[PDB]
């Protein structure tokens, strides 16, 4: 079990080349995590808008991004959803990079659309050492 703090996640994502990935600033990535899972690596949403489930710190869905025994999936990240429930988030990050390459970009994450896209994030990471 692991629950990141904002700046710690920011440092981790920056080290994995997320700042500016596909044009999305680091603040956008961290804000998405804050609202999707509140930085909890073991976050789990049972019934999403689909009979699917959302897994991990980035709440990746089982109908499109990963495989689960519960039902069929597009499995675009080619991986078992349970791999997104561990303390290490390197796999989650690799999948997140694949997700934003699609047309919707970060709008694939509804919590980001509702709580981050419309916010002024200029000082969101101002208290961090980047």
């Amino acid at each position: 079990m692991k629950i990141f703090s904002k700046c710690e996640l920011a440092r981790k994502l920056k080290s994995m080349g997320m700042d500016g990935f596909h044009g999305y600033s680091l603040a956008n990535w961290v804000c998405m995590a804050e609202y999707e899972s509140n930085f909890n690596t073991q976050a789990f949403n049972g019934r999403n808008s689909n009979g699917s489930s959302d897994y991990g710190i980035f709440q990746l869905n089982s109908k499109w991004w990963c495989k689960s025994n519960s039902h069929s999936s597009a499995n675009a990240c080619n991986i078992m959803c349970s791999k997104f429930l561990d303390d290490n988030i390197d796999d989650d990050i690799a999948c997140a990079k694949r997700v934003v390459k699609d047309p919707n970009g970060m709008s694939a994450w509804v919590a980001w659309v509702k709580h981050c896209k419309g916010k002024d994030l200029s000082k969101y990471l101002a208290s961090c050492n980047l």
